[PDB]
């Protein structure tokens, strides 16, 4: 039910992909998304010292130089606090999923977003799921690229049929 997504490398893609491509990670956690998105005062407010916790994980922003905890701060108050209702559960989730990313391709990994590399004539994956979705950026008829992993479909398991 819940949505797993997380960013991959790739230096032609500005932003979180370059920095995790200069620092040699090949996947950071975005999220976890139940149903219900939260709205309002969050329940408790998320600490640096707490998002640290989250081993791993970059930020988006370029203001934390891609560390900690633009993005963690985000994903506590729009998808944690309503849904994990404290802050253990759901940083020791998060860094759990983090742990499991960090050892390399995933069971179910599924392109999100691509970007079109001529020059390699690949769809280097950006952004990547645990179940599949419409895409955006990604050329049909081309292989994809999951941080160096090269798969022919979009998941690096079967969908169709
Ligand atoms: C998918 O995403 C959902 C969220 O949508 C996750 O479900 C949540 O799991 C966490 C645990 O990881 C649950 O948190 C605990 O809630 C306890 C109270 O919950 C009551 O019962 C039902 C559950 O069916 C709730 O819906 C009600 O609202 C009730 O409040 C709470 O007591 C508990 O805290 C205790 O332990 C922590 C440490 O673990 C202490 O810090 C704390 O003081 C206290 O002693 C937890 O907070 C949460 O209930 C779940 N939410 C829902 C909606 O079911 C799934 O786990 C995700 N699954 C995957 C695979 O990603
Ligand atoms: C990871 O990804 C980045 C971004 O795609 C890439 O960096 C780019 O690298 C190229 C080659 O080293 C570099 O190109 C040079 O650009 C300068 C001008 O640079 C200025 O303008 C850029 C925007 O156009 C801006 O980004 C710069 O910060 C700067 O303000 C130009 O003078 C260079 O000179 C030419 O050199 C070529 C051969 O290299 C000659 O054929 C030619 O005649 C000129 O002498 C050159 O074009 C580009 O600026 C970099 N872009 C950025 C954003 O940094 C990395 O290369 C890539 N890393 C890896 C490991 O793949
Ligand atoms: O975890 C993240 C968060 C944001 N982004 C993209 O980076 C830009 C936000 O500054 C935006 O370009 C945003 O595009 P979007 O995520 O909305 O598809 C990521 O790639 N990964
Ligand atoms: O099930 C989903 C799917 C996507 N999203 C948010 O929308 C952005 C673009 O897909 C995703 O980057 C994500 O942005 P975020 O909430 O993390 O800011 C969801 O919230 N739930
Ligand atoms: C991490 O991976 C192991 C093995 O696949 C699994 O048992 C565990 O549930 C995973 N944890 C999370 C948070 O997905
Ligand atoms: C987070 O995961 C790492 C593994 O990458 C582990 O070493 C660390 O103890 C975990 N942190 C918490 C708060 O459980
Ligand atoms: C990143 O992925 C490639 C391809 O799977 C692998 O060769 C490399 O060792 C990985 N790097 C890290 C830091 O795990």
């Amino acid at each position: 039910e819940n949505i797993t997504q997380w960013n991959l490398q790739d230096n032609g893609t500005e932003g979180i992909q370059r920095a995790m491509f200069q620092r040699g990670v090949n996947r950071s956690l975005h999220g976890i998304w139940p149903e219900k998105i939260c709205t309002g005062v969050p329940s408790h407010l998320a600490t640096d010292t707490e998002l640290k916790a989250i081993h791993g994980m970059m930020d988006a922003s370029e203001k934390t130089n891609y560390t900690c905890c633009r993005l963690q701060r985000h994903e506590w108050n729009k998808h944690g606090w309503c849904n994990w209702y404290n802050i253990e559960p759901w940083i020791l989730l998060m860094n759990k999923t983090q742990a499991n990313l960090t050892e390399g391709q995933p069971l179910r990994e599924c392109a999100v977003t691509c970007r079109y590399d001529r020059d390699s004539d690949l769809n280097v994956v950006t952004q990547a799921r645990d179940s599949p979705t419409p895409l955006t950026g990604c050329k049909k008829g081309k292989n994809f690229s999951f941080a160096g992993i090269l798969v022919q479909g979009p998941c690096n398991f079967e969908i169709a049929v």
